[PDB]
Formats: C-alpha cells, sequence, structure tokens
C-alpha cells in the first residue's frame, strides 16, 4: 500500500498539476513588480493560454471560443442595462450546443471545469455591470485577463471581477500566504490519496442491502474526497496566484475556502452539505441565478438554480438526476428543520443558531438527538446520491437507485409528509 497506492496516486496528482502551480507562482511574482495593469492582464492571458494548452492539448479552442464570444456579446451590449441577461443567454446557447454532442464527448468532458469557470466568470461580470458593482465596462485586456486568470482557469474557484482586480493590485508575500498555500496543497494531496486509496477500500479493510449501502457509501466518500482534492487544489492555485484574500479591519487574511470537508463528512443538514460542497459555486448560483429567478417563486428559483448547476457541470443524466433530487431533499430538510425549530423552540435549523436566538431549548439531549438523526439522514442521502459516481445514463441511474430500494426518495417523501402534517 505504501508504495502500491499512496506513492503512485500522489505522483499522478502532483505530477500534472505541478506546471499549473508553477505558473500561478510565476504570475504572483510578476504581479508584484509594479507593472502596468495592461501588462498584468496580458501576462495572465498568456499564462491562461499556456495552462489551457497544457491540460487540454489542441482542444483548448472551445474555451478560447467561449472567451472571445462572451467578450463579443458583452461589447455589443456595453451600453445596455441588461448585460447579465445577454451574457447568460449566450452562455446558455454555447453550453447547450456543447451538450448536443457537436463536440467529442471525451474532449468536451475533459474541460467541463475550465469552461464552467469561464462561463461563471463571464455571467458574473455581466451581472456585476448590471447591478453597478463594477462602474464601467472593462477593456478587452481586463476581461480576457479575468477569464484567463491563471490561478482560476483549470480547476480554479470562480472569483468575482472585483476579487480579480484586487489580485491584480497585488499584496505583499507573507508567511500567512505561504502557510495557506502549503496547507491547501497538503490537504489536496491528502484528499486525493484518500479518494484513491482510503475511500474505495474503507469497508472491506478499515450481496445484502447492508453490503450495497457500504459500497454506495464508499463510492460517495471517494467522490467527496476527489471533489475535496479539486477544491483544495483550487484554493492552493488561487491563493498562490494572489487572489482569495479578505482585507478585514486593515488586516489581510488569505481565507479563500472552496470546500469544507468537515461540514459535509460530518453534516448537520443537506443544505450545509450543498453549501460547503463548493462555496464559490454555491455563492455564484445563489447571487447570479437564485436572486435573478426570485420572480418565479422560491421553489421555482431553487429548480432554476439546480438546473443551471446541472448545465454548468455538463448535462449527464445521473448528475442532473442527483441535482434534481438534491433540490427536493435540501428544500424538504430545510423546511422541516425550520418548522421543527419553530414548534419545538430548538436549535435544529439547517445552520447553527447565533448565540442570541429565541429558541428555549439550545443544548438539551433532544436537540443533540434530533441533530444527530438529521446528520445520519444527511449521510444516508450522501451515500444514496453518491452511489451514482462509482468508478452513465437514465437506465444506470434508475437501476443503481433501485439497488438502494429508493430509500432516500421515500425518506424525503416522509419528511415532506411530516412537515405538512405538523404545521
Ligand atoms: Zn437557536
Amino acid at each position: 500500500l505504501l508504495q502500491g497506492c499512496l506513492l503512485p496516486t500522489a505522483q499522478q496528482g502532483l505530477d500534472q498539476i505541478w506546471l499549473l502551480l508553477a505558473i500561478c507562482l510565476a504570475c504572483r511574482l510578476l504581479w508584484r513588480l509594479g507593472l502596468p495593469s495592461y501588462l498584468k492582464h496580458a501576462s495572465t492571458v498568456a499564462g491562461g493560454f499556456f495552462s489551457l494548452y497544457h491540460f487540454f492539448q489542441l482542444h483548448m479552442v472551445w474555451v478560447v471560443l467561449l472567451s472571445l464570444l462572451c467578450y463579443l456579446v458583452l461589447f455589443l451590449c456595453r451600453h445596455s442595462s441588461h448585460r447579465g441577461v445577454f451574457l447568460s443567454v449566450t452562455i446558455l446557447i454555447y453550453l447547450l450546443m456543447g451538450e448536443m454532442h457537436m463536440v467529442d464527448t471525451v474532449t468536451w468532458h475533459k474541460m467541463r471545469g475550465a469552461q464552467m469557470i469561464v462561463a461563471m466568470k463571464a455571467v458574473s461580470l455581466g451581472f456585476d455591470l448590471d447591478r453597478g458593482e463594477v462602474g464601467t465596462v472593462p477593456s478587452p485586456v481586463e476581461f480576457m485577463g479575468y477569464l484567463y486568470f491563471v490561478g482560476t482557469i483549470v480547476f480554479g474557484p470562480w472569483i468575482s471581477f472585483h476579487s480579480y482586480l484586487q489580485a491584480v493590485q497585488g499584496r505583499p508575500l507573507s508567511a500567512r500566504w505561504l502557510q495557506k498555500v502549503a496547507r491547501s496543497l497538503a490537504l489536496a494531496l491528502l484528499c486525493l490519496v484518500l479518494s484513491t486509496c482510503v475511500g474505495p477500500y474503507l469497508f472491506p479493510y478499515f450481496k445484502g442491502t447492508m453490503v450495497r449501502w457500504l459500497r454506495a457509501y464508499e463510492s460517495a466518500v471517494s467522490f467527496h474526497f476527489s471533489n475535496y482534492f479539486v477544491g483544495f487544489l483550487s484554493e492552493a492555485t488561487a491563493t498562490l496566484a494572489g487572489a482569495g484574500f479578505t482585507e478585514e479591519k486593515d488586516h489581510l487574511e488569505w481565507d479563500l475556502t472552496v470546500s469544507k470537508p468537515l461540514n459535509v463528512e460530518l453534516p448537520r443538514s443537506m443544505v450545509e452539505v450543498v453549501t460547503s460542497w463548493n462555496l464559490p459555486m454555491s455563492y455564484w448560483l445563489n447571487n447570479y441565478v437564485f436572486k435573478n429567478a426570485l420572480r418565479l417563486g422560491t421553489f421555482s428559483a431553487v429548480l432554476v438554480t439546480y438546473a443551471a448547476s446541472a448545465l454548468l457541470h455538463g448535462f449527464s443524466f445521473h448528475l442532473a438526476a442527483v441535482l434534481l433530487s438534491l433540490a427536493f431533499i435540501t428544500y424538504v430538510e430545510h423546511v422541516l428543520r425550520k418548522r421543527l425549530a419553530r414548534i419545538l423552540s430548538a436549535c435544529v435549523l439547517s445552520k447553527r443558531c447565533p448565540p442570541d436566538c429565541s429558541h428555549q431549548h439550545r443544548l438539551g439531549l433532544g436537540v443533540r438527538a434530533l441533530n444527530l438523526l438529521f446528520g445520519a439522514l444527511a449521510i444516508f442521502h450522501l451515500a444514496y446520491l453518491g452511489s451514482l459516481f462509482d468508478v452513465y445514463g437514465m437506465a444506470y441511474t434508475v437501476h443503481k437507485w433501485s439497488e438502494l430500494s429508493w430509500a432516500s426518495h421515500w425518506v424525503t417523501f416522509g419528511c415532506w409528509i411530516f412537515y405538512r402534517l405538523i404545521g
């Protein structure tokens, strides 16, 4: 195992990503030299081209296409107060065309992440221009540098245009920065190693229904650690490039957090799981899709947000089914937890209550028991939904979920039934 899984996996992951980290660090050193803004943006553009070429070979043209297309659309509507609408429509078109299989499936899937981040960045800049957070429409070099920020191009977290400009302005290289990068890299490598070695072999070492749930859980936990690897790597790359900082009370804190594994592995609620899964993505979907879809109602906005999330990850039927089930699961858990908190004056909300909340029962045994029951239900939902990601169409999804006897959906139905009845 020591030289059988750990070392090969660590080599596999650290090997390819090394170049990306190198360019992030190079960008960071180059952006502290006091170069003009134009030069900084152009430099990161060239770095983004080289990183995209390194990860996707000649097939980087699709991302290049999207980048130019989004700028073209933004430029054509540079005076319109509905820039986010036009950019979202053009992203919709491009994504749908790609999902229509016009491009090779292997090639398309290979760069779903980079294209997702570019699309999220373009839509976010359009909506920030609409709401007035960004004063003027950016120059071509600033927009292209924002899309090709080398710390946020391949697996990078979505960052706002203002966050990108703050990264451009630069910050002094400090011990705190290096500790953040090192911690993120170590956690990324650990999560990758866990995903490949610890995760898959959890229950056999570390075909009844119990066996099926064990296999489902280990496939879910392996998928989670793979996602955590991507999240921590994204934190490492973004911090190493100079972004992801919070200038709070004239005190700089490099605290960009993409994923919170402890809040998903040990979950209080499925809402917490979804939020902690990818904080940049959750924020993006919440601010640039959910708030714009509030005119359809709250539940319809939840469905629109999850459908946009399904399109951003690429339309595969298992992931679309997972996100459609997650909308109902999170909503039902949320409402039931809320109503239980109201009726039972307890701190059993989907998030932790503040220290000044009106709930009478705050630390009792019943509150801990209810939170543990909902956390076990959340782990159960995670194993159910993550069973689809073992190492895929409608038939696979149906059969695989039938192997688990549709337990989560019945449980979701029961929670929903309970919610309506008690109120
Ligand atoms: Zn409370």
